[PDB]
């Protein structure tokens, strides 16, 4: 069609796959019909195994059909490996002088080029601190509450080295949100830093961790804390240790060697707390062999990473993108990457382009919310940067519309880049539907074709049968892939209910359209999870937080279209009778949400429902009406006949118009 953008000739010549779509389709066909042999060949070619699996013809066992028994997936059972060894040791000594991370702080005077050789030293030191000073054993859980600094990667890899299970808590979560994750994961140890900075905003980390640890102790836990020096904290005697002091306890040889814990294929690698449609965030569990292979193989092909490329992903390790596509995937393929602690607008909106030109970045993986913010700020901030080295631009985490896609390619990338809009989720471990540079014609707004080994389908929402050819409906995956999450920590029943409700399929929770070229167009979540600036958050978590303010009776949270964030957070709420409502009181309710969850959950609009929320006669809030009001779609309010209090509708519209929103 006329909306197709051809891959660049240069990227076709460079591609690991080939210069034409036929090259990709040749491998894809093999990856489906010889699925086991394909993954066995990739696994053997691209990774170190202490022990290999016994049969190339049979590297997966699984059940996707609840009627036949428990849902499960296993990949490479019988194999033995280690993620840290594949990310680091095996690249030495050959690549000891290769830069692993070009680190830059929020402050542009803070920089460091960290080689693979230096990463090895840093990781063996920390691994020995964990083993010998903290007694961290295989399978123990370790919480990370860290900024995007080299130590964050060191910490993830040291835990992998000794077979500990990490759970990374995004540094923007509050103390209450951190404490909840440490309690649910039963962490023995929290690794944090003194502090960070984001633009002009100080980011307390250890001071926040102090309140989280106090809450955990009141609950009967005992959690030690190791604190990296990044930027004078109150350190609790016996509980808290500065990393410099822990390092001083090491013997000389503990700076040089640390034994690798050789892991079985299905040993747990990390727990990542993720918001769902109902209830509190649940920990998605990823194991070792399948996830290692999948994250790294998607990194290689979706970005066409070669050794002469320099890579920059703008995502935080607190989310799956930073796990798969900042630390694990890139280092396993010996990438040279940019590691950036700061924000795109500090000191000003040229900052990311200054990084691109300084480090000769050729592959940039970022998010549509960031792109849309750069678009609003003006093209002069981009055009002062030399972007000649860019050849691949990637987008993750939300739909991108045609205007932002075109701006990314033709302004940001000067019209000499391919764009990889990658669709995937925390639960899928790595990319699932994505272009590949040089071989895949792009349609702006489409994720295009499935990754090797991936079989998506479109299910009819009513019959729940597959639809063939051009079709719209529920996006599902009909067969296993190595990167799939294996369970929800402590709740396999919820895992089966949420993702395997239709026998034979992994259900994504997204809607999608497949077109006549087999390209997929993801249309968004079909449940009650919001996508706020790329971050998924459940409406009921925000509602509960709002309801903890003592003046609040009732609240309902819905998403609404937002020209930068994609989806904003809209709060309808009612206060107790006789409350005097001021900008300050609404500010206090907002601050309560930021105390309970964190700034990522800040309401964008708070509308006071003078007469109450629209409810049925059984007392259930009719959220459909609230979604339509918050979006300004007054003609599509829908049925009011089931409301017990139909008189509230007029006020809700009039207020919304007043706020505008
Ligand atoms: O740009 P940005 O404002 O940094 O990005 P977002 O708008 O997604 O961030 C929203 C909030 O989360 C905070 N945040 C985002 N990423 C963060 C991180 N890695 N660590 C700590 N806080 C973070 C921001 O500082 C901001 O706080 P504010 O509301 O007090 O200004
Ligand atoms: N490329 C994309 N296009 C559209 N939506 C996306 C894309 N990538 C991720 N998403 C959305 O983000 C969700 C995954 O969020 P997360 O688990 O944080 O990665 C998906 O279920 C989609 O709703
Ligand atoms: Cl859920």
């Amino acid at each position: 069609d006329s909306n197709v953008v051809e891959p660049t000739e240069a990227n076709g010549k460079k591609s690991h796959v080939g210069p034409h779509l036929g090259s990709r389709m040749r491998i894809y066909e093999y990856s489906i019909e010889h699925n086991d042999a394909f993954w066995a060949e990739i696994a053997r070619r691209d990774f170190y195994w202490k022990t290999t699996w016994p049969d190339d013809q049979h590297v997966k066992s699984y059940n996707f059909d609840k009627s036949k028994g428990p849902i499960f997936v296993k990949w490479f059972e019988g194999a033995v490996t280690n993620v840290c060894y594949n990310a680091l040791d095996r690249h030495l000594p050959a690549h000891k002088d290769r830069v692993c991370f070009y680190f830059e702080g929020n402050d542009p005077s803070v920089t460091e080029a960290v080689t693979y050789g230096s990463m090895y030293t840093r990781v063996v030191e920390l691994a020995n601190v964990l083993k010998y000073q903290y007694g961290i054993a295989k399978g123990d859980r370790v919480g990370l509450y860290l900024p995007m600094i080299p130590f964050a990667a060191v910490a993830m890899l040291a835990c992998a080295r000794i077979g500990a299970v990490i759970t990374v808590i995004f540094g923007g979560f509050s103390a209450q949100a951190l404490s909840s994750r440490l309690k649910d994961a039963q962490t023995k140890l929290l690794i944090t830093a003194d502090a960070s900075a984001r633009g002009t905003k100080p980011i307390p980390l250890k001071d926040v961790a102090d309140e989280a640890l106090k809450e955990c102790e009141e609950e009967g836990m005992s959690i030690a804390c190791l604190v990296a020096e990044n930027m004078s904290c109150k350190m609790k005697e016996g509980r808290d240790t500065w990393y410099g002091d822990a390092l001083a306890r090491l013997t000389p040889e503990q700076h040089e060697e640390c034994p690798v814990e050789w892991m079985d294929a299905e040993d747990v690698l990390f727990l990542l707390y993720t918001s769902g449609s109902t209830g509190k965030p649940k920990a998605i569990v990823h194991t070792t062999a399948g996830y290692m292979v999948y994250a790294s193989t998607t990194f290689m092909y979706s970005f066409d990473y070669h050794m002469d490329d320099v890579y920059f992903c703008t995502a935080d390790i607190g989310w799956i993108t930073g796990h798969s596509y900042v630390v694990y995937g890139p280092m396993i393929h010996c990438a040279t990457s940019v590691l950036f602690e700061g924000v795109p607008n500090y000191p000003d909106y040229s900052r990311w382009w200054q990084l691109v030109e300084k480090y000769k970045v050729s592959i940039l993986y970022t998010a549509p919310t960031a792109i849309r913010s750069l678009m609003q700020a003006g093209d002069d901030y981009v055009k002062v940067g030399n972007r000649s080295t860019l050849r691949v631009l990637g987008s993750v985490g939300e739909p991108i519309n045609v205007e932002a896609w075109k701006w990314l390619r033709d302004v940001g990338g000067e019209g000499h880049c391919d764009v990889s809009d990658t669709w995937w989720q925390t639960e899928t471990g790595g990319h699932m539907i994505t272009p590949m540079p040089g071989c895949t014609p792009m349609k702006p707004g489409s994720a295009t074709l499935p990754f090797f080994g991936v079989q998506p389908v479109i299910l009819d929402p009513m019959k729940l049968h597959e639809k063939q050819g051009p079709a719209e409906g529920l996006l599902a995956i009909r067969a296993p892939w190595p990167g799939m999450a294996r369970t929800i920590y402590g709740d396999h029943a919820r895992f089966e209910k949420t993702y395997f409700g239709v026998d034979g399929y992994y259900m994504t929770g997204d809607g999608a359209r497949r077109d006549s070229d087999g390209y997929y167009w993801i249309t968004g979540r079909v449940d009650d999870v919001l996508n706020v600036s790329g971050h998924r958050i459940g409406t009921s978590e925000i509602e509960d937080a709002v309801n903890t303010h003592p003046a609040v009776v009732e609240s309902a949270v819905v998403g609404f279209p937002h020209n930068i964030k994609g989806e904003g957070i809209y709060v309808f709420l009612t206060f107790r009778q006789g409350t005097e409502v001021t900008p300050e009181l609404l500010a206090a309710v907002k601050a309560t949400v930021r105390k309970v969850i964190g700034p990522l959950a800040t309401p964008d609009v708070m509308q006071v429902a003078r007469v109450g929320l629209p409810k049925t006669r059984s007392g259930k809030i009719v959220r459909r009406i609230l979604r339509k009001v918050s979006a300004g779609q007054y003609t599509e309010l829908g049925d009011t006949s089931t409301l017990a209090n139909p008189d509230v509708v007029e006020d809700l519209i009039a207020e919304h118009q007043r706020l505008c929103s």
